[PDB]
């Protein structure tokens, strides 16, 4: 196994899948399907647990094992199902996301115009409904169509229409065949990821050396913009208003665990390959501290640049803020190219805006696809020598999956899929990983071995979140899921059941999956019961001290002791 | 490698792969579509050669080389694509295979009633649209609906409603779901077959037992009812009429050849396997006659039965044979039950016949299967040993690949993509063959090999046909496929261009990756172009021979010789 050259490199690897397509694309709608600030409560509180202790103590795991994401599971063999779902987990999240950099990279190549598409509503590639969309500047009088949803703005219309072309698919049920020019989109991503993951990781920490710059630039000149809109102060006080009624909802709560799991990086495996890959003498502590503090100020400045939009567009359109935008994966595509218009030069910024998403897109997705191999290698040896024929595979059933769900009504599947899975999988994933380093391989062992690795002994806070107050929290969201769950809809159209009945399906196939292997190690050993526990429940570089009648799992003091 | 236990197991197998569900289920849809006789005359005449070289030609190479579809290309190692090619051949084969069977096996399950549901038009599982369909006794006057094609026939309404739920379906565009109890016809379908190739080829011979009798005796019945119909003579002078202005039309040529190649088995590797199986001193000579003579003569009477069922129909509804019955996969289910029916004791026989479908569709499926994993185990090596883990993954394809073919619009697809493929892919498979035994091993050393094992030296006009003949006429029907190539269409529902482009684009896949293999081969081999060319040219265990500056390809006696 081969380490990073320097410090820099995996930092800012870290660092590009921190502030990546996770947070800008995720945090704005789900902060504003929560309302603002009754989003922020909860999450902001629920980031400083799934931040502190979970992301440092998988860090402490790869760098004590070295191994891949379901090979660092050598201490405890029995949970390592999770170690495979989390694979499945992390392979959905590169299928959609390159679908969204498919996406972006469209809206990159159509911003090269001097008259942008998204600046007016005609034939211009926008594929006007009609004649429906009525331009804000055209029309001289209020809006008479119905403001439950404004569906007929040139951003949307371009969005829905030009790019997605929803209009020639009724919903889930008949999707289509996928779009030519997604499918170039997509083609140019694989491409660029392939020749991006085929050498090995010494190729990953080049490219990021332009993230770590150009998402934040872009984003502090937003909000050098965000202030100056003379509606925004309308969506700045929307987004600093406190909304306590909505607190008690489970929805809310669902949501912002979710979000945090899902831009931290916990439950894909990416930061235990990353730690997997980093020194041994590593300061695991302050890195994750540095990552979630990142990651809280670049979801604020986010959610405050979209709110300060929102205001915006809410004022030029006359509606409301609750209604003034939908709700999905394409909330970004609507309101950052009004606010780029808006500016002076929008074509330069435009192309700006759109490299950056770019970029962090694709760091993300070469971080999981990385993972996912690094993971799939330590488990198969053969797999880690056929390096440049073992990623072909992997890209060739992205691309294939990502052109099913770029059809005409793809949207309506990639967004319902990638949560409905996301949610239940990352709940899962993380509880699992708790229980281990909570119950089976043991807390104090975890200490020392960080008290080894970095030379100091962690926190009483910290071990009591890795044992008893970080797992309760996991059950805990993960029984509101269960039974506090609500069918699924997109902005309009209502999902039918089967297509809740598949994402469940999903969802219960990995938590099945994980005791499948459960199962399947435990008949695999031969013996009695007692023997075969033992063999499970210690590491197999200790099998021997099984033979030796001497477990320490099996005594009070293992489970006792904080 | 293991060989049958006795003659009479590969002798049973190979004629229950001859008169197997491509006879019974092509021959009549193909033979009523180019008019009756017109498709005899050339059909009957390319029989004889596709029917005697060709398929004694693969016996004796299955009996020389005693490796897998792929693996006996060892005498020449550049023409091993074909090999490739046609286990993708098989496997589509396989897919509509199955999905024909758990065809069968619903309509298994339905004739189980004593009021059946084809014998009258109402709501008995038929699903009749707007009560469209008029049965023969319940109408007292002569059919008003337009006559150009018969659709509102209780045997046609049961199948494109009842069974395939084809109104669900606009076309190929917008396919749908899978439907439930084809589902789970199909999941009995593959479990059958899974627990019939688990074990190995030892499974194969029992089952057969039962089939070599009962499709013949069904037949022979129907033989003993077709004289009996009252209007069965307009169908017999039809079928027994000529038309020779059709025999200057390509379609019935390829036609019949596409036919001949998919009821005797050439092209997919199961005759190479099963003569691989078969003892070194097996008479290829006798079992090839028979076979030809056996799939004639069942080719024969399958095609007057269906002819008379067909004069009867036509003397019943009081429609013309030309459009009585649909064009397609689905004519026998709508021609038997209309004659089972007629039968005293309907219930019996309907089971008895479904039975019998159930029987040799299986039989067909488990051979070109158990052909692909023997080619698949004798190429990777590692695949032989794991006998009941690589079978799974392939009956798990299959599994997928049928519920994607069992939509509401799948009758589109399939037939369609089988088709396509089917034609090309098969022409091209026994022309590279062909092509092999006839220059670059040579057709005097086949000769030798074939006087080695049986201890006789094939005949001169063999010999022409391994050379000369058969080899030609492969590249004419290849070429006139090529350049007279026709719009494909439904009974009603005409095909869009991308459907054809998609046929043309698996068609073009295989036809690369045979010359893909070439090139392969020819880059991997290092030296002069003369020394890969050697090489390439000729057998692995002559390789040394190489070495010598002795080869006789490159001389002319080699091709010159006859
Ligand atoms: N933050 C994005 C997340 O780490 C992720 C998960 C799976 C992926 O395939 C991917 O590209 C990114
Ligand atoms: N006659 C049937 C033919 O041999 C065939 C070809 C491919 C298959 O997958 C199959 O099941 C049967
Ligand atoms: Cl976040
Ligand atoms: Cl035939
Ligand atoms: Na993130």
């Amino acid at each position: 196994r081969e380490t990073w050259g320097k410090k820099i490199d995996f930092l800012l690897s870290v660092v590009g899948f921190a502030v990546d397509l996770a947070n800008v694309w995720r945090f704005p709608y789900l902060c504003y399907k929560n309302g603002g600030g009754a989003f922020l409560i909860p999450y902001t509180l629920f980031l400083i647990i799934a931040g502190m202790p979970l992301f440092y103590m998988e860090l402490a795991l790869g760098q004590y094992n070295r191994e891949g994401a379901a090979t660092v599971w050598k201490i405890c063999p029995f949970f390592k199902g999770v170690g495979y779902a989390v694979i499945l987990i992390a392979l959905y999240v590169g299928f959609y996301y390159n679908v969204i950099i498919a996406w972006s990279l469209y809206y990159l190549f159509s911003s090269f115009t001097l008259n942008l598409p998204w600046t007016d509503c005609g034939h211009t590639w926008n594929s006007p409904n009609c004649t429906d969309p009525k331009l804000l500047n055209g029309s001289v009088l209020g809006n008479h169509t119905k403001y439950s949803k404004y569906k007929f703005t040139p951003a949307a219309e371009f969005y829905e229409r030009g790019v997605l072309h929803l209009h020639e698919s009724s919903g889930i049920h008949d999707i289509g065949l996928p779009q030519w020019q997604l499918l170039l989109c997509l083609m140019v991503v694989v491409i660029v990821l392939y020749f991006s993951l085929w050498k090995g990781v010494k190729t990953s920490g080049k490219v990021v050396w332009i993230t770590a710059t150009l998402p934040y630039f872009v984003l502090f000149v937003l909000l050098v913009h965000g202030v100056t809109l003379p509606g925004a102060s309308n969506g700045i006080n929307a987004y600093l208003h406190i909304d306590f009624y909505r607190l008690k909802e489970a929805t809310v709560w669902i949501d912002a665990a979710t979000q945090i799991f899902f831009s931290l990086g916990a439950g894909f495996g990416v930061l235990i390959a990353f730690a997997s890959y980093n020194k041994f003498d590593n300061n695991c502590y302050r890195d994750a501290l540095l990552t979630s503090s990142i990651n809280c100020i670049t979801s604020f400045v986010s959610g405050f640049a979209i709110f300060s939009i929102l205001g915006y567009m809410a004022h030029e359109h006359k509606v409301n803020i609750e209604d003034v935008a939908t709700e999905g994966a394409g909330l970004v595509f609507i309101l950052y190219p009004e606010a780029i218009s808006t500016l002076s030069g929008s074509t330069f910024w435009a192309v700006v805006f759109f490299v950056m998403l770019l970029a962090l897109g694709l760091d993300s997705s070469m971080g999981g696809m990385e993972a996912v191999i690094t993971g799939l290698a330590d488990d198969f040896q053969v797999l880690k020598r056929h390096r440049k024929l073992f990623t072909f595979g992997v890209t060739f059933s992205t691309f294939l999956l990502a052109l099913f769900c770029i059809t005409k009504g793809g949207i309506y599947v990639l967004t319902l899929l990638d949560t409905f899975a996301a949610g239940t999988s990352i709940l899962f994933a993380v509880l699992m990983e708790a229980i281990g380093v909570s119950w089976f391989y043991g807390v104090d062992r975890f200490s020392n071995d960080i008290q080894q690795m970095m030379g100091f002994r962690p926190g009483l806070y910290w071990r009591l979140c890795w044992k008893f107050v970080s797992p309760a929290f996991l059950l805990f969201v993960v029984v509101v899921s269960i039974i506090n769950f609500k069918p699924l809809t997109y902005d309009d159209y209502i999902f039918p059941p089967w297509a809740n009945w598949v994402g469940w399906g999903i969802a219960l196939s990995s938590m099945v999956l994980v005791p499948i292997y459960v199962i399947y190690k435990f008949l695999s050993t031969q013996g009695s019961l007692w023997e075969r526990l033992a063999y499970g429940i210690t590491p197999e570089n200790e099998h021997h001290l099984v033979a030796q009648r001497d477990i320490r799992q099996f005594q009070l003091q293992h489970w006792l002791a904080i």
